[PDB]
């Protein structure tokens, strides 16, 4: 419980080592994702390994896949719980849900790849960034800015049910109702390969936007189908609705225009020193796995913990208490990559301010900034729910 340096030892620490959990998805909807990000965690503990750790001590992450699968994730949290200090990654909203009241229990330090506001309200969860919720006001907000949309219209957004989707299309929503506009609600499971029946329904409900809350692959099938068909209306996505694997398929035509991102993340073609940098380390380390906006995310994510396991190790108090309180000191968090954050409250999101970016198969990163991180009024205002949607 002690070390040698007088170092108090949590779970998953020892004299020389620092265990890490990740739990992510390697095989289902978000393959692609969960590896880059995965891989980026990794990259950024090799560099702090190789000046000499933490407090003497070298991070080891141990890696599960749930598949995006809550009773998965479940499982591989009792597996995990006992050993890790803390969990730096763990993809997907009904997996941390599914977790929540052991993550409490357990004083486990989280940092999600999911954005629901129902992991608010728990000191030992950080939810980065923004909100779905948060995303789709500003984004709907943009549409309308925009002249892509006007008052009267109708919102189609096509969601994944529960804590992921359900978030976002409560700040659909809630946009609609102050701007103004109609909402035409289709609710998918990430099992939904297909999006030919949400399209004729869209067409059927004659919509002037389409929004879209799921994973790479129903945003290929969506886009695709719909431009096929004569639509012109534009598509707006959630953060993890696009990958840039998907240009090498027929469905780039469908994507490099008219479909857009919202997303509290800065892509890898953004101007900031910190991203041109870790875009070259990670293509040297990884040079046959493209650049996507997950590798940005998990090194923020890591760069997260280990600030603050530095923090904690200078209070000789690598314990979960020590941890967390280290993490929770911090008001004015930016690793240069893009996503300013205030970390000391949990009873709302940690930024309101989103970008609009899209596909480009020109960019850094398969993506580029439509419009700078911005905060609308409307956002500002809002009541974000903290622990349910
Ligand atoms: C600064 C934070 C926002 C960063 C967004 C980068 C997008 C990375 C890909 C994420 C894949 C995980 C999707 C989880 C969907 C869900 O919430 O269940």
């Amino acid at each position: 419980a002690t070390g040698p340096d007088g170092v108090k030892q949590g779970p998953g620490v020892t004299d020389k080592t620092i265990k890490l959990g990740i739990a992510t998805d390697l095989t289902g909807v978000y393959a692609p994702l969960g590896k880059s990000i995965t891989q980026a965690q990794q990259l950024y503990y090799e560099e702090v390994n190789q000046r000499g750790g933490v407090c003497g001590r070298t991070i080891e992450a141990v890696v599960r896949d749930h598949g995006y699968d809550p009773q998965k994730a479940v499982s591989i949290y009792t597996e995990l719980n006992n050993n890790v200090l803390a969990i730096p990654h763990f993809l997907g909203s009904p997996m941390v849900s599914a977790v929540k009241q052991r993550i409490e229990s357990d004083k486990m330090f989280t940092i999600p790849s999911a954005w629901t506001t129902a992991l608010l309200g728990s000191k030992y969860i950080q939810v980065t960034g923004t909100t779905y919720d948060v995303d789709m006001i500003n984004g709907v907000q943009w549409l309308m800015d925009k002249k892509l949309i006007k008052k009267g219209d109708k919102l189609g957004h096509v969601y994944f049910e529960g804590d992921y989707g359900g978030s976002a299309l409560r700040g659909t929503k809630y946009a609609a109702e102050q701007l103004g506009l109609e909402v035409f609600e289709l609710p998918i499971k990430p099992t939904d390969r297909d999006m030919k029946s949400q399209v004729a329904a869209l067409a059927k409900e004659k919509v002037d936007a389409i929004l879209l809350s799921a994973g790479p692959q129903q945003a290929a099938s969506l886009a695709g189908i719909a431009r096929s068909q004569g639509m012109k209306q534009p598509i707006l996505g959630s953060n993890s609705a696009y990958s840039p694997q998907l240009l090498a398929t027929p469905a780039k035509p469908a994507l490099v225009e008219g479909f857009f991102i919202a997303t509290a993340g800065a892509p890898m073609s953004a101007d900031l020193p910190a991203i041109k940098k870790l875009a070259e380390a990670y293509s040297k380390k990884y040079p046959k796995d493209p650049l996507d906006s997950g590798v940005v995310n998990g090194y923020g994510g890591a760069s997260i913990v280990v600030s603050a396991l530095e923090k904690a190790c200078a209070n000789k108090d690598l314990t979960r208490e020590g941890l967390i309180n280290a993490h929770r000191s911090e008001a004015n968090a930016d690793d240069g990559l893009g996503t300013p954050m205030n970390f000391t409250y949990f009873d709302k999101p940690a930024t309101r301010k989103t970008y609009i970016i899209k596909p480009d198969e020109k960019a850094t990163g398969g993506a580029v900034i439509v419009e700078q991180a911005f905060e609308s009024e409307l956002a500002k205002n809002y009541q974000v729910p903290v622990g349910t949607f």
